[PDB]
């Protein structure tokens, strides 16, 4: 009896929260009040299996039972062919209405007057927006919602008090969602395997005092962990990983030093604690990797013998030693250890063949180092904003196939790296870039694949995970591109214009900048600049004249007519 063992170990508040998450990602598009009916339905009668598992239907799956439920082209197909269907109908871009902040008065209001409305709402905007969004990080996120709300809503400055909390939580779960997206993304599209690897390079380079096979036992739970969210299996999945971390924490002395106060932490907090604890204190006797991959008279053997297990260990034993580089650096080298391995071994001699291999990894290490020392200097100059108009012509130019709101959001995102991380000493800013752009390519990647249009998008993403960000690096203007042409509506000037958002007008004014580059692709940052400086210099007298819709329309005409014909 599957829905009465989850409700009993999940308990009646979460297991209603998991249930609403797995209904809102799924049917996104589908009311809040209609998913409202569904969870007090599963609630009602998982209570009558935890009431009598004797009970008819509550032997039946998860799987199947939740599929049901919806049906009250994917509902007329049956389980496996069922499950399979609205996981490939999840929308990673949902035509939803951009969710707006009511006043705090208002805010403080509806929470007061209804806590569970208050937060299943949340709990339903959040999942409808992010179907990846991992469930049980969630039931954490509503977790400090609802925190802020009672000491924010009691206190004197109600804005001043919660308005940050809500701008630091939503700047993290934005964050949180992309990332799971990438973990999914890695299963899904490239394999258990795939996972695998990310997970003992990351694990290794945070327990580096955990012996290899206590790094592959908690590699295989959380595969599992993470195949059960992305899967759609929310209610196991928050099981799992409540399991893992209590095995974690009792088994502290074989894993981390920089556990001890995650584990004394409650269940939510505790698995976000453990998910992003600082790397431990690397051992201070460890040998030379060259000593069993290189010297050693039995690698090609090993290699033969037991090469998932020898090529596992070999990922481990750089990761451990080597948390100044990025995960998927190191999967780059360990690539590269078992491609040499592949080749050498046939060989006459391998040993003279396989050599030098860690002298065939020296660039592959120095061009991650000279893009992130590169980037940095024009940040600490460019100050973020200039800094995503930057990237955003240098990707424009790449693939301007791409529609401008994805150019836009994700040039957006590229350029937060800036902030995120060249404040770190230059040493820790590798993991931190490298890490954070396979999550900001993931997501054009995964906006992408919904709606295909650049081909050079599209043999990047699917190649390979961990070779994207060299894949777009590499690409130079697209030359076989034709050019748009601009008319009265490529852009619409009106009033609202003036008395924009900050972030709004930021925006509005790279929107322009990538359609502005989709005209002439091979333009220059001057000559962009020349018709950024126009442009700017009409709404400037449009915002400040006496008709404001005229001008917006007489001189709108004679912007777009001297953009076309001057760069
Ligand atoms: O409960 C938890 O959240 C918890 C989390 C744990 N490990 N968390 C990890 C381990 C690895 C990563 S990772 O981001 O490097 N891995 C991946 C995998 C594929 C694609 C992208 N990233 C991220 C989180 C380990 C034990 C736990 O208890
Ligand atoms: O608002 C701005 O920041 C602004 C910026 C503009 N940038 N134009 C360009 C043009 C070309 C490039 S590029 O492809 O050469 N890439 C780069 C990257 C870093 C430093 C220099 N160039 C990069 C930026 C052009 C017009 C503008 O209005
Ligand atoms: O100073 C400014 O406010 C400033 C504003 C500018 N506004 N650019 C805009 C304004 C509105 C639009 S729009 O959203 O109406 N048009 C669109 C939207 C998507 C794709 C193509 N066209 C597109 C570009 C452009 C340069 C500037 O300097």
């Amino acid at each position: 009896s599957e829905v009465a063992h989850r409700f009993k170990d999940l308990g009646e508040e979460n297991f209603k929260a998991l249930v609403l998450i797995a209904f809102a990602q799924y049917l996104q598009q589908c009311p809040f009040e209609d998913h409202v009916k569904l969870v007090n339905e599963v609630t009602e009668f998982a209570k009558t299996c935890v009431a009598d598992e004797s009970a008819e239907n509550c032997d039946k799956s998860l799987h199947t039972l939740f599929g049901d439920k919806l049906c009250t082209d994917c509902c007329a197909k049956q389980e496996p062919e069922r499950n399979e269907c609205f996981l490939q109908h999840k929308d990673d871009n949902p035509n939803l209405p951009r969710l707006v902040r009511p006043e705090v008065d208002v805010m403080c209001t509806a929470f007061h007057d209804n806590e569970e409305t208050f937060l299943k709402k949340y709990l339903y905007e959040i999942a409808r927006r992010h179907p990846y969004f991992y469930a049980p990080e969630l039931l954490f996120f509503a977790k400090r919602y609802k925190a802020a709300f009672t000491e924010c809503c009691q206190a004197a400055d109600k804005a001043a008090c919660l308005l940050p909390k809500l701008d630091e939580l939503r700047d993290e779960g934005k964050a949180s969602s992309a990332k799971q997206r990438l973990k999914c993304a890695s299963l899904q599209k490239f394999g258990e395997r795939a996972f695998k690897a990310w997970a003992v390079a990351r694990l290794s380079q945070r327990f580096p005092k955990a012996e290899f096979a206590e790094v592959s036992k908690l590699v295989t739970d959380l595969t599992k962990v993470h195949t059960e969210c992305c899967h759609g299996d929310l209610l196991e999945c928050a099981d799992d990983r409540a399991d893992l971390a209590k095995y974690i924490c009792e088994n502290q002395d074989s894993i981390s030093s920089k556990l001890k106060e995650c584990c004394e932490k409650p269940l939510l907090e505790k698995s976000h604690c453990i998910a992003e604890v600082e790397n431990d204190e690397m051992p201070a006797d460890l040998p030379s990797l060259a000593a069993d991959f290189v010297e050693s008279k039995d690698v090609c053997k090993n290699y033969a013998e037991a090469k998932d297990v020898f090529l596992g260990m070999f990922l481990y034993e750089y990761a451990r030693r080597h948390p100044d580089y990025s995960v998927v650096l190191l999967l780059r080298l360990a690539k590269t250890y078992e491609t040499t391995l592949e080749k050498c071994c046939a060989a006459a001699d391998p040993h003279e063949c396989y050599a030098k291999v860690f002298d065939e990894f020296k660039p592959l290490v120095e061009e991650p180092q000279n893009l992130i020392k590169q980037n940095c200097e024009l940040f600490e100059q460019l100050g973020e904003y200039k800094f995503q108009n930057a990237l955003l012509v240098r990707y424009t130019k790449k693939v301007p196939q791409v529609s401008t709101p994805t150019l836009v959001e994700v040039s957006r995102n590229l350029g937060k790296v800036g902030s995120k991380c060249c404040k770190h000493p230059e040493a820790k800013r590798m993991p931190c870039a490298e890490d954070y752009l396979s999550v900001v390519l993931n997501q054009l990647c995964v906006l992408h694949e919904k709606t295909p249009v650049s081909d050079r998008v599209t043999k990047c993403c699917t190649e390979s995970l961990v070779n994207r960000r060299p894949c777009f690096s590499a690409l130079e203007v697209d030359e076989t591109y034709v050019p748009k042409e601009f008319n009265a509506e490529t852009f619409t000037f009106h009033a609202d214009i003036c008395t924009l958002s900050e972030k709004e007008r930021q925006i509005k004014k790279q929107t322009a900048l990538v359609e502005l580059v989709k005209h002439k692709p091979k333009a220059t940052k001057e000559q962009l600049k020349a018709v950024m400086d126009d442009f700017a210099a009409f709404v400037e007298k449009c915002c400040k004249a006496d008709d404001k819709e005229t001008c917006f329309a007489e001189e709108g005409k004679k912007l777009v007519a001297a953009s076309q014909a001057a760069l």
